[PDB]
């Protein structure tokens, strides 16, 4: 086939579009992608605890690692009676974590999960353009790197 | 050859291709080139001490260098299942330091390594373009300098 | 017959007069070949995601597909009172969405069919010539193949 | 014969239209050359990268070459119903690479073959002449060169 | 490993994290790290007694070594209902004194270990932070270094 692949050979990079940001309902039994999401950043840092002493050798800072912390960033068109804006409004108005979940849509893997503060969710609408959302997700404590944790593939639905 | 060389003469610049980002799988026998890498920083600074005093003539501030810091900034395509992205997720996990190394592929020669901390670990998903990664090494003491060192060009693999 | 077709044998392309653009009226239970149609043009492209990194060998740029868009152009001699165009005239008014469909009449075989914004709706009326109409039909989402697709085959009337 | 070739003796050019697109079908077991193609163009470009600097002597600019990159553009009179076009337009819906071939078939001698993008497929349709189509194919990686390669002399049957 | 360890070598500081204390309960079978504690100081401190004579020679005061004495400070995030905090507060309430334990928890190795008196325990509620505790444990008698003594690793649980 296709002249023994002497020209052509049919994991490369992954499209920004199958990676999507999905919470559960309050009740735990759904899982809703966000509605119209366009843009998604998982930041994900460790502190830096600098140990340098006069014991230090060298002439270099000696540094150790500290405690990790973690954000979710999502924006994209609001459509205000989707469920999961819904959902997103009453975790916001009732001071209650959410359990949220990067996965990717097309290869069906989770890639991070874990309780969230909602702790910005703030819109914006030009007259030129569609109304949008944005919303950030503080983490509450471990975020799961489901990359190498096993399951954690459940798909939104 | 080439008519003497009258008109063409066959060190100049560095593609920014050929210096890639590896580090060592969690035993050490395997050195990994970060998977999808695009953009480098090797950031190395030093502190200054003022030592201005009355004694100082001439009007110019008296300066000393003090202590050297450094830290490795590297983006790419993300893709989860990479090797190297999972021993970053690892290492990110569970708060152990990774050996780091600059190599030039090309002229196979190593240029720096060092002991760093995962100091951050993020990624990038937007709808119209491909999956990013973000990574953030703190170096937890020296950053050996393998231009000027004898050894340090192991390729990954 | 024909000297058993010695030197004349009874696919090989298709005339553009056979291949209109026809509307759907306000309802839909109308089909409409836009009035005194001459040229036609529909737009197919794809964006390509670049996603060149360091792991990348051979010096080719490597690329992936992104989403797609289309638009028709039609032009043709302008008639106010023709149906079609008063049909196109309330669709430019009412900002609302008209189904399009590109047709081979002499085959009877429906082309494309789909979903389109009127993004432009001109006029000319030199002194010499024929008052002409110039019409662009921006997508809104899918443009369905009627080539490979079953059915669509309805004609204009 | 012909008096020695005294004033006439029996490589200097190639008709374009011994050059033509094949492309494989979606299985790769059967190579279709483009129905009603006319018009063939075979992008290829590399990148320039500037390396001037302060070093740079003699007041020229200093360059080298970056990755490269290609295309097919490929236009003709459009039949739908043809295996090759309908092969397209299920390459261009289903967003899959196809796998194309330039051969010269007076030759046959494959001269370029490598995995695609259908990057546009357009049509037009004038009143007064016939129905053509227009192509590009954006190249995904290597466009292998078979002037300078073994092999890839399979014709389009 | 690691290229022979020529860029990094794998005692120098102790995270403050790892060191807590621990108190036991009134009849000493269980030894309960203390909810919440965030903070911990170790206070030991010896008198100095001035011995200066005239026949003190060379114009420096003579000094010799006292009593010694000992405190600890804990301050934390309060759970009034955390068990530690409730034997805390019987110990407070009895005028009883608590045996309690300084602890390496991640090298498991006890530190200090000694009696004190409950001598200080309050609170501090601000409206837009978390409530929190602050213990003053003073010293009834010896501090044991277990740094320097045998055993004492005994671990909260």
């Amino acid at each position: 086939a296709f002249e023994e692949n002497l020209y052509c050979d049919y994991a490369k990079a992954v499209a920004g579009k199958d990676v999507i940001l999905a919470v559960f309902n309050a009740a735990g039994d759904k899982l809703l992608a966000v509605a119209g999401q366009q843009g998604l950043t998982v930041n994900r840092s460790k502190d830096s605890i600098e140990i340098t002493s006069k014991d230090t050798v060298g002439g270099w800072k000696s540094k150790i690692g500290g405690m990790k912390e973690w954000s979710i960033e999502n924006d994209g068109l609001y459509v205000a009676d989707a469920e999961s804006h819904k959902e997103l409004a009453k975790y916001f108005e009732s001071d209650s974590p959410v359990c949220v979940k990067i996965i990717n849509q097309a290869s069906k893997k989770g890639l991070f999960g874990g309780l969230a503060i909602v702790a910005d969710y703030s819109f914006e609408a030009p007259f030129d353009e569609a109304m949008t959302y944005s919303v950030k997700l503080d983490g509450m404590g471990a975020l799961v790197d489901l990359t190498i944790t096993e399951g954690g593939d459940q798909m939104p639905g």
